[PDB]
């Protein structure tokens, strides 16, 4: 009833009125390539009112490249925000920042890997948090946020299959920088860009080059 | 992201862009109750424009009451095609017309413990001649979601009634079916008489020329208007 004519993802699309973690279930069950698992509210991860999903991907691409998958699900936040005026900003490498406040967060587990994304749209949020009814001043159609973003992470996708490289350029242009970061040992340094492989590049006030790679750090805006 | 705020049926949605049936995916797998399968299109067991879906029941009544769901979404049509201001009547036992005119059908399947209600409605899509579409009927297109939501949402109150007080739907296939009109039960031993009702067990009550009564169980019968 949907109507979706997207090529992968979106081929299946289950909803749940509740779910403990959109992405336990995904990660978990048997589902195809391109199925979206998507719930009102998540209990144990996501207050109703947000968009809360989860993609089954199983790219056939280079090692080299899978971990870029985050960024796909960072920049189609980004691009769905901007379809509503809205100026979304990428906080490396998962988060999306809306005045440097949260407004989503991207989540990717994995052969079968499974890209979480959280944006809030008319939920309540937390202190320091944002959404897309917070930034408007008025209630977004939940559902046309989810046709948005399918759409656009479905193009995403599709082109990274071919062109892994091309969605790092996209990143780029979409995220926060030039401006003072702190990875948590810890050091501080101007987020200068990201390089070939998503790596963050930063330059510390001696003069030293830093390149940061997700997974085991975390990053703090000063 | 729906939003659906029914008790049992609709807890969990399944959509498709393509399956090969609803019914048969969710005979199939193991779905909770109340899970709805839906899909755009069927290939095999249904065009792009018309609302196909089928629903996971395993309803704790009386062996006698489990012949009854096909009535329910029977039922559940006619409220919504009532609700988008369409007339809708049920054609004994599993049918929707408007104007004679079909408009939905209802398939009631099974495997183990599980029952699968299956509905097929013409919302938007094209339709064989002598049958009709919501679209048809209203002279617009109608948002398909709406339609979804509006029959989800009185299958769900139909049903949770039904567990309690399964003998109401009866009542409400009565005042909603085709009656007082001349049939003809086709095969072996076909016959033809006047539809005068349905009883207490939801069987057809013909009455022939003749004076004779027969009740006729649904399921697997063929009848034709004369």
């Amino acid at each position: 009833m949907l109507g979706l004519k997207t090529s992968i993802i979106g081929r299946r699309v289950i909803y749940f009125q509740e779910i403990t973690s959109t992405n336990e279930f995904a990660k978990t069950s048997y589902l195809e390539e391109g199925t979206v698992i998507v719930a009102d509210k998540q209990t144990m991860g996501s207050p109703e009112g947000g968009l809360w999903l989860s993609i089954v991907l199983s790219p056939k691409v280079p090692q080299k490249d899978l971990p870029k998958i985050v960024f796909l699900g960072a920049v189609g936040v980004v691009e769905t925000l901007k379809e509503f005026s809205i100026d979304g900003r990428i906080k490396w490498p998962n988060d999306v920042l809306v005045n440097y406040k949260k407004i989503a967060g991207v989540l990717v587990e994995g052969d079968k890997i499974v890209l979480g994304i959280g944006l809030n749209v008319n939920n309540k949020v937390p202190n320091g948090a944002t959404s897309m009814k917070l930034e408007l001043g008025s209630e977004v159609p939940l559902l046309s946020v989810f046709r948005s973003l399918i759409t656009n992470l479905d193009r995403l996708y599709l082109n990274f299959l071919k062109n892994p490289m091309d969605i790092l350029n996209l990143v780029r242009d979409n995220m926060i920088l030039g401006v003072r970061v702190k990875i948590l040992g810890s050091f501080e340094g101007i987020a200068e860009d990201i390089d070939d492989f998503g790596r963050l590049i930063i330059r510390l006030d001696s003069g030293e080059v830093k390149k940061v790679i997700y997974g085991d750090v975390s990053l703090r805006f000063l």
